[PDB]
């Protein structure tokens, strides 16, 4: 109902947000990782050493094969499976139940996460993307085609023995809940239907402009990933990144482990947040020479490890804005008017707010 789609989301500092679904009949319950940055809908569906549940196609009236699988190798492991076809549902979701494509996991290599506590993953990427062709629809797709359940959906990240902060947020499917922000929503357009591609036309670590021709904040691309959990730049980008924020925080000392992502710093509750600069990434407009900043806090980059890892990292994929900038903003991923508004969230010191400004006046 919106609202009892609200705070559907759970997840282990750094190890994604899962939201709780059910596949087959009778309902079998698994946690599935949100995903904007891929378009499968792929569960375990063998035992697995980080699996204490899986999908059992033998213990479902509804299942049905589609006798084709599927091989998904990256650099480090892969998934594979054998398609097939079910009923599913999100018990905490909108009140229906729709027959999707599922990737039943048979085979994988450093897939799955150790004690992460979700089963299998949600691609809620367009068909572009979805392995192992377009023709395989995916979940939201299907959602949509059936059920009349309107093309958006929105994702309020929100963030945080000894064990990973757990972390809550929602995913409200079908509209917009104004509860879960404050302030105006600004969109920037989808540049391209495959992941939730966008583009970035200026960055600023406090203040100052970068100075980049702006081709760079999206050399190759630029994307909206909930299933990433730092924010990555360009490899251009990224150096000039950290050395405006060392430059910012040198009133303060860290090795070079930190600033590489592979290492953390500890203060108690006397943490710094102060030497450490926010962070602007204005977006492209829905008027082409307008943009718009979204503005992070290094309580934002500075994931909880009290210690932190610098959740800023390089890429060679193009820039990828992770759970760590989705976080404190209520995102707002409109693919009926392909487009991703962005506005400050319920979620989220006193001195500096995460920000969503606007409006400021060949990026691709
Ligand atoms: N980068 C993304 N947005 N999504 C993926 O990489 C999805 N993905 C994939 C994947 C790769 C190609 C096509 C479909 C899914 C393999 C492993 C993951 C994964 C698993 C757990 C946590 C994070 C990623």
């Amino acid at each position: 109902s919106f609202v009892e789609m609200v705070d559907n989301l759970r997840g282990k500092s750094g190890q994604g947000y899962y939201v709780e679904m059910t596949v087959g009949s009778p309902p079998q319950t698994l946690n599935i990782l949100v995903d904007t940055g891929s378009s499968n809908f792929a569960v375990g569906a063998a035992p697995h050493p980080f699996l204490h549940r899986y999908y059992q196609r033998q213990l479902s009236s509804t299942y049905r094969d589609l006798r084709k699988g599927v091989y998904v190798p990256y650099t480090q492991g892969k998934w594979e499976g054998e398609l097939g076809t079910d009923l599913v549902s999100i018990p905490h979701g909108p009140n229906v139940t729709v027959r999707a494509n599922i990737a039943a996991i048979t085979e994988s290599d450093k897939f799955f996460i150790n004690g992460s506590n979700w089963e299998g993953i949600l691609g809620l990427a367009y068909a572009e993307i979805a392995r192992p062709d377009d023709s395989l629809e995916p979940f939201f797709d299907s959602l949509v085609k059936q059920t009349h359940v309107p093309n958006l959906f929105s994702l309020q990240l929100c963030g945080a023995s000894e064990v990973l902060a757990s972390v809550g947020g929602s995913m409200i499917i079908g509209g917009i809940d104004h509860s879960l922000y404050t302030g105006s929503l600004w969109y920037t357009p989808i540049r391209r239907e495959w992941y939730y591609e966008v583009i970035i036309v200026r960055v600023e670590i406090n203040g100052q402009d970068l100075k980049m021709d702006c081709k760079e904040y999206n050399y190759d691309k630029s994307i909206v990933d909930s299933g990433t959990t730092n924010l990555r730049l360009p490899k251009k980008v990224f150096e000039a990144a950290v050395k405006s924020i060392k430059a910012a925080s040198s009133t303060e000392k860290f090795p070079d482990g930190f600033w590489l992502g592979e290492q953390l710093v500890c203060w108690a509750g006397t943490t710094p947040w102060n030497i450490f600069p926010v962070i602007s990434l204005y977006l492209m407009g829905e008027v082409t020479n307008q943009s718009f900043r979204i503005t992070i806090l290094p309580q934002q980059y500075l994931r909880p490890v009290d210690c932190y890892k610098f959740a800023i990292s390089q890429s060679s994929t193009g820039t990828v804005m992770g759970a760590v900038i989705m976080e404190g903003f209520y995102v707002v991923f409109d693919r009926a008017r392909k487009r991703i508004g962005f506005a400050v969230s319920a979620c989220h010191d006193e001195f500096r707010t995460a920000a969503v400004e606007g409006p400021f006046v060949d990026c691709g």
